[PDB]
């Protein structure tokens, strides 16, 4: 037998979130149990000057 | 390689002029070149019982 060859291509432009400057806007947090949560909240207390 | 396929090409079957059973009728004589043998005649000596 004799094969009919093709050709793979593999190189890609790898990109990372922390390497990007878009991460400067974000405060990344890896919370493994995230699917369990429904809705977070953050109360803010402010007396008037 | 997407696929494979076979190929083949046989050698021709051997035959020899002497191996043949027709060669028993023959009395072949190897010779360098039919050049000096100009005469077409050939003598023979027949004994008689």
């Amino acid at each position: 037998f004799e094969a009919i060859f093709g050709t793979f291509c593999n190189r890609l432009e790898w990109v990372y979130f922390l390497t990007s400057g878009l991460a400067a806007a974000a405060h990344a947090i890896k919370f493994h149990d995230l699917n369990k949560l429904t809705t977070g909240k953050m109360l803010f207390h402010v007396q008037v000057p």
